[PDB]
């Protein structure tokens, strides 16, 4: 769920998640999908098809268990969905992690209309 | 939908929706409710209850129709459930502007998880 997404983006990145990606770019947060502004705002796309392809729970509601070992986040499912979707949300914070060196605040709270359409998934 | 709701907060306060209340205590934003940390909050915190009310469509992604008239949210007939989900976002909207004079910059980006659990609605 939402709740684990956001506690393993703080995990990776270090930054309060909403502030930092609550809106970011045409993918961050943001309803739906555009094409990505950056590396950051490509990691949210990403996630969000990662999201599409599960099948069996829901993304946003189910909760699923995981842990932080040698400052790794480590899924702890066996069911294939849960562990799909806590895998996805594993990859996003890491993602976003991996591309703080070219976070731009600029793109914080984007404009929609300036969102190009995004390649399907 | 998102986009709605972010209209009317925007027309009936003049803020940002997503920097002002895309995060905001422990009501606004992602992750369900939490004991309200002020009127601001309280605003959402009933807005969330009202979308537990809706029965036959998706607050989040369905679009629906209102206008503005003589500068106030009129919500188009649409269907029984999006009236009614317009009507909550009107709600809120209007709420969130009623209080704006006690908006807190504080509790942007609160850490829901720094929230006590909200009563059922
Ligand atoms: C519906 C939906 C949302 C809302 C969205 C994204 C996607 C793919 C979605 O389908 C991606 C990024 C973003 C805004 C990022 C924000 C992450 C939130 C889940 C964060 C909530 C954070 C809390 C728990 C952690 C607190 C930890 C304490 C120790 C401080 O969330
Ligand atoms: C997953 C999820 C999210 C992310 C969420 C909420 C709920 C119940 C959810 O289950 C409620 C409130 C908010 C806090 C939403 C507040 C803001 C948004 C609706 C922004 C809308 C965008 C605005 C600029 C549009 C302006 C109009 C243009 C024509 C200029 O975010």
């Amino acid at each position: 769920s939402l709740f684990e997404l956001g506690k393993m983006i703080l995990q990776e990145t270090g930054k309060n998640p909403a502030k930092s990606y609550g809106a970011y770019g045409c993918n961050c947060g943001v309803l739906g999908r555009g094409k990505p502004k950056d590396a950051t705002d490509r990691c949210c796309y990403v996630h969000k098809c990662c999201y599409k392809k599960l099948t069996g729970c829901n993304p946003k509601k189910d909760r699923y268990s995981y842990s932080w070992k040698d400052k790794t986040i480590v899924c702890g499912e066996n069911n294939p969905c849960l562990k799909e979707l806590c895998e996805c949300d594993k990859a996003v914070a890491i993602c976003l992690r991996e591309n703080l060196g070219t976070y731009n605040k600029k793109y914080r709270y984007h404009l929609k209309p300036f969102c190009k359409k995004a390649d399907d998934c």
